[PDB]
């Protein structure tokens, strides 16, 4: 039987975790965490990732208790600008800690052995994987899934563009309120962006009828737009309307500002050893892909391995199948954040939609445009 | 090698015939027609419809060419007063050809023996089945997929429960006309309906960017609101803002009438007999499911056939499955027809859309309301 | 120094009252009643009614206290289909109690004698007024301002031309009620026409910020649409918006009813006697001129008698200087009674406010439109 | 008989030349151009200009083909902030040409003398007028109404303030293009701000049916938002739907960028000259008040004559009784001007309205709001 050693209980790890031990592998997954976690408090999955979760045996336990917002709208100084449906595409929102538990009630449904308070530290080609506590573990396989700051991936050393944006924002969970929104589109997704009279931003993201995800966003060189928990008053100022749920969000203080990490590397691969998600291709977070092309490219990293070749072989061949929607998608991404191209609306295009619109199961492209 | 003789080359007789050739049955098909064609009008399909096509290997033949509306819309008296988008559960519109079209070359690519000019009059539940020139067919499953006029469940003498509504209405094609429609959300399904100054429905249904599919409603006592070619007048009165698209609609000395009928049978089965689409269960329109719910049928036939039992055994356990959710269907569909509960606008409740969130690849409910 | 008799305190009574008093006339008043009050409901005045009230000193207790709407808008079954602002033409809406005040204490300040309590029967085309004591009053001018029932023209014999609609309507005021109605354009004047199920309409008539003037239509032969205390129900069912303010008209035990009725003369004048007001020329509300044309033709009568002629020679100049205004008004008026043609919207067209144009004081025509 | 020598034939200086003739003066009216004329394009005048024009006999000349917007609307980045009807005051907006025609032919009507290539350099207090030409005029009243660069002013010495603008704007007239201009709500006023992605605006303010006045306002250090001919693409750039009336607009060579220079004075009145208008009270143009004010004292200085005093004492009387409102309002107009207060929308308040509540026919307050 084939022994796999994952690094990282985040959507890569899980998902590769998951695919693994489906066609049969014996697995074993390490988070470094005391405790498995999912942070950043909400994600926008689409028709791609939800493919995934459904040849993950986990779609069912992710649209219960989710949300598809009836459009995308774009607001640019309190003027909508854009809705769009994206002909039919698939798409959610959910909490990042509904996804996560999803992934990890599934994966230990399986039989997936996790093991907190367990951080990996090197790996070798070869097949070995260093712990921090010393221990080394043999295996056939081993996924680098741990994240931008990878010791999987800097342990064996791989050539790599690397860099944080000057930006970032402050995402949280707050009560619907719905009532309290009064008249309106409230169950929209809306990107509400001002220039005027400063820059500042809030991306309104229903989860459920209970939960809503909110990302604030305002340059880190404004230290009221910037601070959290936040301020509240520099928030209600340009988003009047959203009033109630400031207030709830003012109350929070887990609440953090966090910027971007980017990584591009030339490969995904060192013999035995593959980089999922983002230890190999971290991105701007403008196309809400970042989750997608890690479950994609780790559901896709199981696939390959069905093919007979070895370990090593089967590798190449997955990289080289799957990475350029990734690259198209991290380049576009970039782009589109670095030029605040979403404050334009209508940016959804076909080629902006093509991370999502791939089928891992079928290997198409679906839902044209 | 077992082997199917499938009456009828509609819709629920092409899912069965493609869904038994992808299983290994050998399998022939008897349109009774011609040549292979479709009504000439648009048609919804939803979820459940959907995950058949890709069931069968016909889903991106559809897609392509096919469109989501951004909202299902519903008037009343001009007013709108429903949008719905169904939290995401997936659906379609397209012209009935275009799936005809994809269902035909899919059979076609899997060599399933299609003969036109050919029709069945009579069935056996021994498995025999007797075309219009007396010669009989054997074989070890017969599908009645012959319409709602079927002979094949009339040779054999099938308790129908019967049902007609006071309304029938008109379907055709005319062009998009989207310039000449001016100011609005002419993208939408919208479903116009009036009982002033007398009863007028019209369902507006965009199929692609060329093609708008209309369904013109009336009571049937009405000599001018059934009448094909249509009344132009007693349309553009009641519906001004379609009169460039209703211009191009009285210029078509053909299109498709019909009055709702909906029959319930005592069982689906008798020995080696199946009945599947309108054959089975033909049902009022109101909530767009009749060949949904058909190819839903038609696709879990094949599926119970796989399990190892007699084709008689597995015809009872197929339609103790699948049936319950067919019926609930009609039932609703019936009653909406009855009292025009369409007319009020959000009926697509849970209840409702029951048949469309069903999966029927996977067996499960999905697309939670 | 001439003297006048003028039977009826209404609006028509009133201005003729003030405007004689204010070109040195003596001028007695004789209200039927026990006191001066008016229906207690709302009233629309237009530019030509305004120039009268500044033509008496009495504009601005009326302004002040009163509402011009920002549009008068027609709805036909809660659609939309009519905004007016009649290009500047001045108008106003306010209580019959606040614009009786206003006349009342300007009829005061002035010192005309008000005699309460006290019912003209007859009078004499030769210069005599009876009361229903019998009493004979000698005057120059005697002024038939006493309503719809006039006993001074029946008392002298006026062949009249009657005529009676179908419709009648419930006349009332409630509190604002702004924030129970939520959202909407809620101090517009808005007319809310049905047809179907039943003819229901419902004027909606903002007055001041406490205070709702509602104008309840229906068939006179409708039982349930003419009850007065108000059938709670029947409303309710077709105007749920309206629900706050209808539950605080259901509570009014008596609430003012009136069959549409429209009466024209041979003449207005005999003698030394002078018809105005609902006694000459009542009509049909639909253009809210009644007491616009009253006004106009009381304030008229006064300016025709300085031209130093005879009263019997000025009255005859009178009429027929000022009475196709107050006819083509009356014929409009009920023209769109009959055909109900106010539920179309946009119908005070030029010809239907040539009496609001009208300017009494200059005796031109202006806002043009 | 009293002879009067007005100089300017500006409105102020007409609106005096009409009063003073209809109350027996002789009046002759010097205007330094070679022909009589307007200019800036449009203008707007409210209930107190109006009053104005009504108390000269040129108010039917105004009224008929101009036009009063259903409603005036304040635009921040293309969303509509406020829509304000005033209570019913009454509004208008004309060509300035529209409104200097009735003046000139009202002024013709009635005999008053009118000098053009005639332009005073000096006034004695005494009575005496100095034209450019050398002649001097004796007359019993002098009214300086010459523009705020005043010759008759200058020439005595009057304590002032005086000064120009930073910014200002292109004031043209285009056609209407009302079918071109396509769906909204284009017969409104509607004053468009914007501060990103930079600072330019326009005032769309329609004059009739055949006739728009555009503001085209940009900072003077813009070089192209404040170019003439006017510099189309930075125009259509952050105004496409105004595109069709651009596009006229840059075809006109006569359009200028005029700056705003306003004078404030100790007093308005020497011995027997009264300065009326620009010459006294030139204020920022933001309440569209600055031609209605000067109307207002214009009318009001004949009025003050009728009182039987010495044109003295006659003119000291007049100033402190009218002063205050002008005074007000062109505080309260650079107020608004300085801080772009407009742009907030629903800036006129009850004080903002202050003048144009005036009725200067009557000496009070109207329209209370
Ligand atoms: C602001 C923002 C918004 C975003 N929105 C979306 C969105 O809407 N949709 C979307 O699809 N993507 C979105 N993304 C991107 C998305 O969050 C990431 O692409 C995704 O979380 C990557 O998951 P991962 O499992 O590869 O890495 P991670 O989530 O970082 O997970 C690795 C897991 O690694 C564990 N671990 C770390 N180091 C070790 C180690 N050395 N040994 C063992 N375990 C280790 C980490 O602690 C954690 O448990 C967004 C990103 C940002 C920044
Ligand atoms: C007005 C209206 C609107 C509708 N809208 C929708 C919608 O939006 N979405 C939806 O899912 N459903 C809709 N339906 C219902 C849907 O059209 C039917 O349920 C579906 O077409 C049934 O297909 P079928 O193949 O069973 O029957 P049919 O389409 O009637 O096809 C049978 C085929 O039978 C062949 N055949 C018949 N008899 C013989 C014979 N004796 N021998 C040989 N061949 C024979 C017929 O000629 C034809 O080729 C609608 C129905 C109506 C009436
Ligand atoms: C439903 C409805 C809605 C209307 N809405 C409007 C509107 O919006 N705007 C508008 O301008 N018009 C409107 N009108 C019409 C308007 O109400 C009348 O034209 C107006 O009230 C007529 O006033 P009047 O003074 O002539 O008569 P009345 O108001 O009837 O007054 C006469 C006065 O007559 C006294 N009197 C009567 N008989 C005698 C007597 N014999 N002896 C002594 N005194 C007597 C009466 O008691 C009372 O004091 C409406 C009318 C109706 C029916
Ligand atoms: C951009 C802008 C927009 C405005 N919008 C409005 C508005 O919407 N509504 C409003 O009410 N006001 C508005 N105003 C202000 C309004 O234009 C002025 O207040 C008004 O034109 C003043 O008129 P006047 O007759 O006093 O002066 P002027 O119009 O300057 O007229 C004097 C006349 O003086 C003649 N003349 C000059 N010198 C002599 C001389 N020495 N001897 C003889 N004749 C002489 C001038 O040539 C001309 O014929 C606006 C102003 C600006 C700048
Ligand atoms: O920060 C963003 O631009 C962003 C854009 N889309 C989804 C999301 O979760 C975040
Ligand atoms: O420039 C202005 O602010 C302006 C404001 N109101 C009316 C007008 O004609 C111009």
């Amino acid at each position: 039987t084939r022994r796999a050693e994952v690094a990282g209980g985040g959507f890569a790890g899980l998902t590769a975790a998951i695919a693994l031990k489906q066609n049969g592998w014996d697995v074993r997954l390490h988070e470094k965490s005391s405790e498995l976690r999912a942070f950043g408090a909400g994600i926008y999955l689409w028709h791609n990732g939800l493919r995934v979760l459904e040849g993950l045996g986990a779609l069912d336990d992710v649209l219960q208790g989710s949300h598809t917002p009836p459009t995308y709208e774009t607001w640019m100084h309190n003027k909508s600008v854009s809705k769009e449906t994206f002909n039919g595409l698939p798409w959610r929102i959910m909490t990042r800690s509904h996804l996560h538990d999803a992934l990890v009630n599934r994966a230990r449904a399986l039989g997936v052995d996790i093991s907190v308070n367990s951080e990996a530290v090197a790996a070798d080609p070869v097949g070995r994987l260093t712990l921090q506590t010393g221990e080394v573990l043999e295996a056939d396989l081993i996924v680098g899934a741990d994240g931008v700051g990878s010791k999987v991936r800097d342990s064996i050393g791989f050539k790599q563009d690397r860099w944080v944006s000057k930006d970032g924002l402050i995402r949280l969970i707050v009560p619907r309120m719905k009532k309290e929104l009064g008249h309106g589109e409230w169950d929209n997704t809306i990107d509400m962006w001002n220039f005027w009279p400063r820059v500042q931003r809030i991306l309104y993201s229903p989860c459920n009828e209970n939960e809503l995800y909110l990302g604030l966003m305002a340059p880190a060189a404004d230290p009221r737009g910037s601070s959290v928990p936040i301020d509240l008053e520099v928030w209600v100022e340009m988003f009047p309307f959203l009033e109630p749920c400031l207030i709830e969000a003012a109350k929070l203080k887990t609440a953090r500002y966090d910027k971007f990490e980017t990584t591009k590397l030339d490969s995904w691969t060192r013999g035995k050893v593959a980089l999922v998600g983002d230890a190999a291709h971290a991105m701007c977070p403008a196309l809400a892909q970042g989750a997608g092309c890690a479950m994609v490219n780790a559901f896709s990293l199981s696939q390959d391995l069905e093919e007979g070749s070895s370990v090593e072989d089967a590798l190449v061949a997955w990289e080289t199948r799957i990475r350029p929607i990734t690259d198209r998608c991290q380049a576009l991404s970039g782009d589109y954040a670095a030029n605040r191209s979403l404050s334009k609306g209508n940016m959804f295009t076909p080629a902006a939609l093509e991370a999502a619109r791939y089928d891992p199961l079928r290997r198409v492209y679906s839902w044209p445009q």
